[PDB]
């Protein structure tokens, strides 16, 4: 299994720190957390090709203009609990992807995942910081706590909209994955469409119990996703 | 530079999961945070000592008696911004310890570190779920936010206590430690303490500007950590 995974960086001190993931939609469009974004710091995208778990090739290093950097007009980083965390970031060129990799699918508008749905994270489990891409990946099962599930008063409770998604606080912890880091699952014709991408976890951490990752549901976010990429 | 490293695990499903870092202050004491623990669960602890980030020899798996946990009176999970986020466990025999790392050393009661100050934290990054304990530590430098830096509006605010320690919050990211992990650092004499042991972070994780990963500040409980140890 093939895969491009993103990792988005800011450059302080005469270096670049990863950020956040996100997901490679296209060539040159990535899908993040809006609460990746300040469009005062100075972005680039770092791009490794994994087949596996495994870095194939040499990453690929992008510089961000200010201004190809599109956050939600309702994302408000005082409310993570009002949602809309949710980014685009157009790449200054396109990325050179060959064609070894299927680039994950946008869902359907309005698609909502059964309780219990296998759904994937991958990514550098916020271990890795900046410079060379780790040559390994971090990839788990994270089955989705569908909204009656995930709003009972022990689990996230009123804190969560319908334009989330919620996927584990069981015994699989969603640690494997980073901030702004997709959520994967498989289509009924079998490929992969980014169901959410990785918003707030509990105040003690990823992987606690009755506390599953907040994804920012993309499903509902298509309108305004197309016409950001078709505007740009 | 030795360590003892902690692994507090509760039993699910019929075995035993990670949950919680911890400091090995005595040969069968562990602190770490009040939030790690529940009462009705079956607990151990996984032991291992680590030298320049190496696991030393084998791990040592070392059972908790029901009725050997202690939590502050004072935690209150409905409240992590109360703070008294602290809980002391017994183990039911003594660690082997060998002679090479000295345990973690309790600060002073009421000691307060300097801004700035160069402390350390070191675990598996919440990617170790359970099993054999890693062969490999994370350990990074995270240094220390004083309270009037931490409570400032666009940091904390509001929500640190005195009785907490902040570090991070900039470039060097808190994302190595684990849930309840402490925060070690040099005293005068060069010997190493446990200042912290880790609470919350912020809602979008481990690694976010301005929201550095807050520790219940141990040298605000003493007084109830010496006394638990003296009566049991």
């Amino acid at each position: 299994s093939w895969s491009w995974q993103v990792s988005l960086q800011y450059e302080k001190d005469g270096a670049f720190h990863h950020t956040c993931g996100g997901s490679l939609i296209a060539p040159d469009w990535v899908v993040t957390a809006g609460h990746c974004i300040s469009t005062s710091r100075t972005y680039q995208v770092v791009l490794g090709e994994y087949d596996r778990s495994v870095l194939e090739g040499s990453e690929q290093v992008i510089p961000i203009n200010a201004g190809d950097l599109f956050v939600h007009p309702l994302w408000n980083s005082n409310c993570v609990a009002c949602g809309n965390d949710i980014a685009l970031v157009k790449l200054s060129r396109s990325a050179q992807l060959g064609d070894k990799v299927q680039l994950a699918n946008l869902p359907p508008a309005g698609d909502i995942l059964p309780n219990e749905a296998p759904c994937y994270i991958s990514g550098w489990g916020r271990l890795y910081t900046g410079g060379p891409l780790p040559d390994k990946l971090q990839q788990a099962l994270l089955p989705t706590v569908d909204y009656e599930h995930c709003s009972q008063w022990d689990w996230w409770g009123i804190t969560v909209k319908k334009t989330m998604v919620c996927a584990g606080g069981d015994t699989r912890s969603g640690c494997n994955g980073d901030s702004g880091g997709p959520l994967n699952c498989p289509a009924a014709d079998g490929s992969w469409q980014v169901h959410g991408v990785t918003s707030f976890v509990s105040a003690f951490g990823c992987n606690t119990i009755k506390k599953p990752t907040v994804f920012t549901r993309v499903s509902a976010f298509i309108d305004w996703i197309d016409e950001t990429i078709a505007s740009n």
